[PDB]
């Protein structure tokens, strides 16, 4: 059960995973900040302050009120300074030929700025297909949503197994999973887990939370995706650091 | 087996489904055009040329390079003029909380112009709880993706089954399904089947096609979603008419 640094250096390691792993190990952070905010200013301000604490800033540009390509440029600037990956959490879930367009074009041009995107496995491997056609090219990686944090989530049993197969049979482009838990023994593969807060509980629309220590330490995940847990806090930085220090020790404690 | 005119008049019918069913009848058309083009101009030109022939125009506003809300306004103008519904094939598939913003907000403000949207049930009912919070207000309907035309789709059995329960426990918002077949016995529920072409075939990236006769007559669906079968045709107007007539006649033969 290697460290992050050792994993970055694994043989079958999408350059995005390694890039990611090299900075988790380097920055002592397995914290992905879910920058769910509607205002480019906020997005960017959290990205800056929180960047050195994070390994990944996750975005929903389709949630961004003042979205412009210029905003991703800036987002990339900070991603590069503070060294975190940009993950656009577009949860692609259409047929190959559509996601292709959805990833590459329209106004979002996700592919031109998102190191990682994720995709739902429902549509079948074609979803990965359509995206790789855009992503592989532009040197991008994808997370497959193998489990979901939310109640009723039908990413279970053989859905999850299928997300795993899909990722394995596409390791060229899939760099990991969105899952609540570790789900591939293949340590080449990242586990990012949403539904993480320091306290217990959920939210009104179906979200379910677990502690970093539970997720990383016990459930064997790599990286915690944390939104309101931090964003809603007053001092998002303090929060981030609390989230950082938490996922990091859970991780260290697992490895020991 | 009720006619569209009849079905529009149903007790548990969503206002939107009848606006739709009412015009399917009036106009002798169960065809939904999948306007998978990327230029507003072509979207609008198609809507206009082809709205006499369609009950609905399905969009991916996020494929649209020159998307503005003004274009959607022009689309609505043509939706009112020619009388079709606008269905944005957004396939929401996130936790309740995220989808809300994705549907209401960001630069698309889908709900301000989308009579219809659809979502995947994989997150669990949160996605529909999240969507309806924006949607019931605006008088919008939602389809739940219970099956997919795509190869290796993971919407099968208890997944497809879930999608139905979810629909039925949200009939307030869910006007129906994206499915390959009729999936609900509840006639209030629209079935809109994509992966439709006159000729047998598919694509590279996992699309599979069935004929209007197959989808509507045999599999029990109401509306066909037809993109490339029409759009790539040279005389799109004659194409739509073929698909119109095929889908209309298949329905007529099933009603018979």
């Amino acid at each position: 059960e290697l460290s992050f640094g050792a994993r970055a250096e694994l043989p079958r390691i999408h350059p995005v995973a390694s890039k990611l792993l090299r900075l988790m190990q380097k920055k002592e952070t397995n914290l992905c900040l879910s920058a769910d905010v509607s205002l480019a200013r906020e997005l960017l301000q959290l990205a800056d302050a929180l960047g050195p604490s994070i390994c990944m800033l996750k975005t929903h540009v389709d949630i961004l009120n003042d979205f412009t390509l210029d905003v991703m440029k800036e987002l990339i600037t900070l991603a590069k300074c503070h060294e975190f990956l940009i993950f656009e959490d577009r949860k692609f879930a259409d047929i190959g030929n559509t996601v292709k367009k959805q990833y590459e074009g329209g106004i979002f041009k996700i592919a031109s700025w998102a190191d990682l995107v994720n995709a739902h496995v429902v549509p079948g491997s074609g979803v990965v297909k359509g995206l790789q056609e855009v992503g592989l090219p532009l040197h991008r990686g994808c997370l497959l949503i193998a489990e979901m944090s939310s109640t009723g989530s039908l990413a279970t049993g053989d859905y999850t197994r299928a997300a795993v197969r899909m990722a394995e049979e596409h390791s060229e482009f899939v760099v990991g999973f969105i899952s609540g838990s570790r789900v591939s023994m293949k340590p080449e593969f990242l586990h990012l887990t949403p539904g993480v807060q320091l306290e217990a509980g959920g939210d009104n629309l179906g979200q379910q939370y677990n502690s970093p220590q539970e997720v990383i330490g016990k459930r064997g995940s790599d990286i915690i995706i944390v939104g309101r847990g931090i964003i809603s806090a007053a001092d998002r930085l303090e929060a981030a650091e609390m989230y950082r220090k938490a996922a990091w020790e859970a991780y260290l404690s697992r490895l020991g």
